[PDB]
């Protein structure tokens, strides 16, 4: 398996240089029609969940004979104040799509509209029925991983086998879900990623469709990422940080998690501030 | 009058099959993609309304010589436990339609959303233009039974004779509500019944009509019903207690009342707990 | 002693004066919550009528059923019962200063369930939810109602750190009324400027009786109740009517919400008082 | 420029016949199934901003060599009761329309939804690019008035020149905006005037328009209006005193304001108690 | 003596800060709030005038416009006035313990309506809403303006179980202010770190002279005012802007929420702080 | 002295109870709760390491890596951290009062910051938030880490009206417990008839023997943590999981709700008890 650079040094910006950054991202957003944002397993790490590439990755202890560790289970991980950023953000319409590389299921049990979410790995919590195509929203991990069958059957009224939504190495990409984020992605007039390091075919390239048609790129990492040449703008920081200075800039308060929930569909968006006159 | 079989003796399951059923019930909702509740005079006598063939029933009563007895007025009246959980169940899309044959007003006064209710024998708080057919939900009840002119005049821009909408005892069911019940029943994967002796044709029947093309059927009362030979799970309790245990295993709140409010349209649904893994 | 016990007049005619007579009735009540420094509510089984427990001495009244050979019903258990609208506006009457304190024949536990401060609440009969040490008297109270009655052993030992015997608080017909909340409903009683009366006939000594010490040194008393009461006479005000519908015109009167029941809660000790709005210039 | 009528004396209903007439608005809007509200500069008094031709008015002053005054900025100017009321009664579907001749930004700040609101004379803090016609809510008041260059460029992805929304005394106004308003003032069935001396063509004329087959006309003022004579009622009093009344016997509260807030579209309406019964 | 009164220098020219240095000083003024242990505010009439209640002195002020044979306009009764954002953030301020102490020259009622803590609050020139028991001093607040001024019978009896001739609180030119009023006022100044005065002249004695005493053993004076005022030389900072501009930013700064007004409310006593952002580094 | 510093048994191998044992503990640790009228829980570094801090003495704590000759990981700073489910769940056991008193090893803040009162809080090794006045002893809870470790100059100065020279808080190897903060953990420990002990390996005198006191006169300890600690022979109960999830379902079985954060706030002193859920018959 490909596991590509694991384990570079962190690079952390210095407060007048970071909080600087934070206001030119207010800017982006407040400037953008079309913002979609890309997700990573930097933004679970702060609830517990390590990342894959890190000083402390899966991949990067595994390259040196360590385990990865958790602080939480799957099951017990809260979201992130990030996590409960980007729901606030698609609440007031300021977030146009969300694509996300995490099988962590937390995006979901946020409240976050799945229907402006594309989980491109899958989802540790969902089953889909083989036939009728219908996943189930579980409250528990499915228990397999690479597409395989749960042993639990469909309900639909059909008793179809439902398999885990997790793909393998080899596995490809779940292709409405692919269509859906690409299609977000080369309409973008911004795309900000956060806490990935885009390193993955085609998930890290994503982001750099929006550059297409003159879309801006922020990334938003402690380390290196493939595509650092080609951002406008590059914030070396704690993603909880920069989320929640950018949500001050706004006038947005980061919303209470009530605990693990499923919203099907975004609603019309929720009244927001008006905007900074710009230059 | 037909005032059928009044007065049969209660039944109560003891405490453990009491647990074990609603368990079985919060496990038909999960499984369930569409569930139609179905509710008689039952599911309003832990507010003070008295029911029809109960052992303190208006019909039980007058077989008697005796009277029912009212702890409350219609206006004074609040809605139950009960009433509020269907309240969340419809707001969270757990509930599909509601069916009911009470005439006292506590289902649109709860908050629950008209398009989603058929009310079988009319409401004593709504009155109906004769030409326009326009509907007015009134503050306190109308004043007069069996649809006859109230006093009042249509306000649309008419001048209409408004009518109460209680049916007499030869009175046929209102087509567009009947129709809506008839359609819900026959679509519906579930059919729950909470407190009604299902004696009344064809109000009464509607709950068979989903165990055509393979449906489940649910009755919970304290006394036997027309139909309990053909229910897969009868539950023989107040409809409180099932109610607030279903709720309980579903993980929702019963909504607080904040008087009475009649929302006409139903919204898209709420977020809900993510599913649990069943056998 | 049971079977004998003398359980008064049972069954009388219910009255229900007129809307405009009770919209005026509210009214003048609503003028002496606002003229009184200490108001005090005592209540009985009326209150609790509304959310599917039978009262005693009413047209199917427990003692009333079975005068005519019949049974009470009951739409609830004690557990899945909820606070009538009555209950929750009593919570919040005390909650903005407007209630001194709270005098309770009601063994249903509802006026606890609702949350009303224990420390302003005698329940001169006990609390079927509620169990006592018999060594070192610690009162529990539970999720579901204790099993006993007339002050009998549970079952249960103390957890104290004792291992005493918990018993019922229930009296028995022949049991002594709890010194300690007969002497605070007692206190409470003389020193009100306002008695009003929900929901009881009255009937019982002492606790029917509390509410006259209030007109000793010219308190008035308010009578809220579906049939006559013992002591009608003695009434400034009396009102025939639903106890819901009374409260809930009264807290409108007042510019008070009935606030919303978070299900089950003890709270032991009142707070200061919340805000209230200011009051009207009566003359 | 024509001022008009300036500094006319104010009439003051006394508190009998105000709570009278209240109670008789209260019984045109249950009656009426289409309401329009028609607000001008009297509803803004009461946060600190002067009115143009009441006794201090901005007009009045200048007649007299005097200045008006402000008590705020219009940037920290708070929502009146009014204001806050008039948010309500759309949300719970009572307000079909709002036409609005202020430019002071307080029913947008409000959150008052701009697919429901005419703002005839433009709004301070809206600045609207020359080519595309995009508007920008700004946070604060944009810089010029009478249709001029702000100096501001468009950002939808263009680079067009932005310009202020205030008309200059020539400016015709904006042909959609009295489009909407016009639609709506034809098709209410109830007019109801706040705080306008209706002495602006065609502004104070659409109240008018509301007469035309059969519709109700009320006038809310201190000092006679233009229209006085077409009315079937006139209130005179504080707009505060009359919408706190007014929403009192329709057993709404006033809203909280969370601060300055752009709500884009109206929703479904909320919840309503039920209606009297009338006559 | 009304007619001659002295009503002092009115109409004096406003004073805007420009933007930059409006905003550094209501940083400075968070500074000092952030350093201070004792923290009392004194209010006069211009934090009433963005709800339409003009003042005494400013451009439009009741005595100005008598001066020139004009009158002050009203945009509201005093009933229906609602409390400004000054008046809502004073509230929160004394909720987070932030505000020792409230000294208010305005009879206008709205800090009382507020919700504002009336054991924290000096009322230096009464209250239109508060009638006094000539007998027993039993106040009450009402929902409606008492009806009379300087100190005179409103026409109502009390009520406390007495008799007693209500009168209103409305000090006349020649009356002495309450000694308890102004003794809770000047120990709260004298024992105050910081003064904050906010919409007052300041040129009536000794209510405009208290914030003086403040800077008696080294206590810092804020004054917030759009004119000059009587003590502007003695000020260790003075922000010439709209109070709700000013403590809109500051709260801002200072991490708090303007609570919402839920209509009028009457709280007697001062609750616990509730908790507060945690403070800057200063340095 | 730092160097040589006893840092005892670190990277001892994880336990995890199976579930239906897990299960089966949390509803035997919600019967002592239950049982219990003088509840004190005891932290460490264990319940911070959901929001991102490592601990010390785990497979990835501090001292355990550098052992290793490799460095601990941060996922947060010390500011934008947010207190856990365990954190905010100690919060709401304090608030409906059934727990007396918190005792905590951790110098992370996130117990002050969660809003839990500081009057109910035994800090044992200092916060890293807080200065303290070297002359009046007045602590300033900062909006950020203060600088410095082991009782040192910060830079700033006392305002207290003293310019006191201000320290941390941070305990070096060699210096001695806050006295006040040492005897008021003793005291409420002895108290205590249960101690609970959250993601601490008890390694540390006399911090980690403060939950043996609640054994004498037949107190009950239970401890729940990940890995093995000094004490495991004297708990009457040990759970080998998750805080987070032992402390969500605990707070499930007891009724009790999770409360929102809202951001970093100061606390001082403790409130009356909410109300709270009824409690089970227990035989
Ligand atoms: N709190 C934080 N703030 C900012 N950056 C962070 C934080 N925590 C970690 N980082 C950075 O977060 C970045 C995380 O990068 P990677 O670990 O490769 O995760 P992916 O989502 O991109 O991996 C994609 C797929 O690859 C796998 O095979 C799976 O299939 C995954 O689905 C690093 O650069 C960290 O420095
Ligand atoms: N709290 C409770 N929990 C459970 N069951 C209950 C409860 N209270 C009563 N029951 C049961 O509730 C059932 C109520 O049955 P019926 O009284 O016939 O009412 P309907 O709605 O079915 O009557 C339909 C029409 O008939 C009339 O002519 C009118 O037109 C009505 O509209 C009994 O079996 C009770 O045991
Ligand atoms: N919803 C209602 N609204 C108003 N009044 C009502 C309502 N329902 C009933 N009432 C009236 O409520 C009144 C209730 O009177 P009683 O039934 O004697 O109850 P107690 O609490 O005084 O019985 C005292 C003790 O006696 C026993 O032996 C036990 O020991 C009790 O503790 C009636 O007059 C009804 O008209
Ligand atoms: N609180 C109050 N309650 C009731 N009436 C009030 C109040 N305050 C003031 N009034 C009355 O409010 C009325 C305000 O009338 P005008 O001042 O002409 O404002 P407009 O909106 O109609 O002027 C329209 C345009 O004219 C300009 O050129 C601009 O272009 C404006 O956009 C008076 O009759 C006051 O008595
Ligand atoms: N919105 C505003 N923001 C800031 N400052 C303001 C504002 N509005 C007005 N001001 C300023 O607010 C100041 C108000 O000063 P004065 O009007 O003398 O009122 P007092 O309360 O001190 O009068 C004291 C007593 O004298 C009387 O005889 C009664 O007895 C009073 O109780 C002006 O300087 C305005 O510039
Ligand atoms: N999420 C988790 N859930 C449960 N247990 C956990 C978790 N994470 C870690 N643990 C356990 O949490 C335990 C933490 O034990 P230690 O790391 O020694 O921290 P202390 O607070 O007792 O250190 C005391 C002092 O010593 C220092 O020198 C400083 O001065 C400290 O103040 C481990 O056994 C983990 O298994
Ligand atoms: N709101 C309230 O407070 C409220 C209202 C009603 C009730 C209520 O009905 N509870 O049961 C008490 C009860 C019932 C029957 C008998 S008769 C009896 C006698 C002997 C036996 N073995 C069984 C029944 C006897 C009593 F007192 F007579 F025993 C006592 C409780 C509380
Ligand atoms: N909600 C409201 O009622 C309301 C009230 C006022 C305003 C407002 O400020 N609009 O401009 C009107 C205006 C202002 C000043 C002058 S005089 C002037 C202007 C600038 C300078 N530099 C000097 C004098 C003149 C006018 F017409 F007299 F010129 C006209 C907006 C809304
Ligand atoms: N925010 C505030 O606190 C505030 C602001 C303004 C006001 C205010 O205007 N209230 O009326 C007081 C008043 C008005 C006129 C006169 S002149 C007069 C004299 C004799 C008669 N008969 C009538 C009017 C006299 C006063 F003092 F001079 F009498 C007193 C009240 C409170
Ligand atoms: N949840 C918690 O309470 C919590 C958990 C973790 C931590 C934590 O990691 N904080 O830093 C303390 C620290 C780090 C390294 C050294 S080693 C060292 C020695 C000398 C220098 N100059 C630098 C580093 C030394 C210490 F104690 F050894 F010094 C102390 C803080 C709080
Ligand atoms: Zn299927
Ligand atoms: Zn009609
Ligand atoms: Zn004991
Ligand atoms: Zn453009
Ligand atoms: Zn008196
Ligand atoms: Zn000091």
């Amino acid at each position: 398996a490909d596991k590509g650079k694991c384990g570079l040094p962190e690079i952390f910006d210095p407060p007048e240089e970071l909080e600087r950054k934070v206001w030119e991202l207010a800017r982006l957003v407040w400037q953008s029609s079309s913002v979609v944002f890309h997700t990573g397993a930097g933004i679970s790490t702060a609830s517990g969940i390590p990342d894959f590439r890190g000083p402390h990755g899966v991949w990067t202890m595994e390259e040196r004979g360590l385990a990865p560790k958790f602080d939480t289970t799957f099951e017990s991980a809260r979201p992130t104040q990030t996590h409960m950023a980007l729901v606030q953000l698609e609440r007031v319409g300021l977030l146009r799509f969300l694509v996300s590389q995490n099988v962590d299921g937390l995006h979901v049990r946020s409240g976050f509209p799945r229907d402006k979410l594309a989980e491109l790995h899958g989802n540790m919590f969902v089953e889909e029925c083989a036939k009728c195509k219908t996943q189930y929203v579980r409250d528990t991990v499915v228990g397999t991983m690479g597409l395989k069958a749960t042993g639990r059957l469909c309900t639909v009224a059909c008793r179809g086998e439902l398999r885990d939504t997790i793909l393998d190495w080899e596995d490809s990409l779940p292709d409405r879900d692919l269509a859906l984020a690409d299609e977000a992605s080369r309409n973008a007039d911004l795309s900000i990623t956060l806490g990935t390091s885009l390193q993955i075919r085609p998930s890290g390239n994503l982001p750099l469709a929006t550059k297409r048609r003159g879309g801006r790129l922020v990334i938003v990492n402690l380390q290196p990422t493939k595509h650092d040449r080609h951002a406008d703008l590059r914030i070396h920081g704690y993603v909880d940080e920069v989320m929640t200075r950018l949500m001050k800039h706004l006038g947005l308060e980061i919303p209470a998690w009530d605990g693990p929930r499923v919203l099907e569909r975004a609603l019309p968006p929720l009244p927001r501030p008006p905007t900074p006159k710009l230059e």
